């Protein structure tokens, strides 16, 4: 029988829409740092799962292993990168990424808009908005201990939604699913993840494992 789902609808904070317009509508060379971004976020909640751990064993009930996937899919034209870090609540998901302001939003769209690189973004804050380079689409599922799983997705233009996820349950963590623009489908190729891993995301203290589908 008939399903029925709630979803809330919320408008990024003016200058984060700003941003997201501004990266968005121009052109920049090195779009590559978005794994970057992408990887060193989740590294950023590996580590908090991991000290929080130390105090209290039981919040790793939830999945032991601390650790990073890159999974390319060619035939939905989709980038997922899933981690096994502290998750997000849904109050942390509608404030983290995108109804509270960011302190360095202002100071990097000047920067930028002056000939700044696009890979300074995450020394100003607010590099999880650097997927908008690649992807129309992004969807962020997480799971954080003792709250449920939720979705949240914005293609831009200002909104963005968040539901209870009914789909496939994680244990706990964060799994992001970028759907890439028809110009950036490099970022399914083996060979460029590979290349980029190495140059930008070689120092991370957790294994990463890239899952390629069998040609
Ligand atoms: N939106 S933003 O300001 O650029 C931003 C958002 C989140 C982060 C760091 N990540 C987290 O805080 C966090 C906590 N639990 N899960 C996450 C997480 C968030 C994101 Cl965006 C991610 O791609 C992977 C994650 O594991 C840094 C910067």
């Amino acid at each position: 029988p008939m399903e029925e789902e709630e979803v809330e609808t919320f408008a990024f904070q003016a200058e984060i829409a700003q941003l997201m317009s501004l990266i968005i509508n121009t052109f920049y060379s090195n779009k590559e740092i978005f794994l970057r971004e992408l990887i060193s976020n989740s590294s950023d909640a590996l580590d908090k799962i991991r000290y929080e751990s130390l105090t209290d064993p039981s919040k790793l009930d939830s999945g032991k292993e601390l650790h990073i996937n890159l999974i390319p899919n060619k035939q939905d034209r989709t980038l997922t990168i899933v981690d096994t870090g502290i998750g997000m609540t849904k109050a942390d998901l509608i404030n983290n990424l995108g109804t509270i302001a960011k302190s360095g939003t202002k100071a990097f769209m000047e920067a930028l808009q002056a000939g700044a690189d696009i890979s300074m973004i995450g020394q100003f804050g607010v590099g999880f908005y650097s997927a908008y380079l690649v992807a129309e689409k992004v969807t962020v599922i997480t799971k954080h201990n003792d709250d449920e799983q939720y979705a949240w997705e914005s293609s831009a233009g200002g909104s963005f939604t968040v539901r209870t996820d009914t789909g496939e349950p994680m244990g706990r963590g964060t799994k992001v699913i970028l759907h890439l623009k028809e110009d950036q489908t490099e970022y399914l190729e083996e060979r460029r993840i590979k290349e980029i891993v190495k140059k930008h995301s070689q120092f991370i203290g957790y294994p990463i494992t890239l899952f390629v589908e069998k040609e």
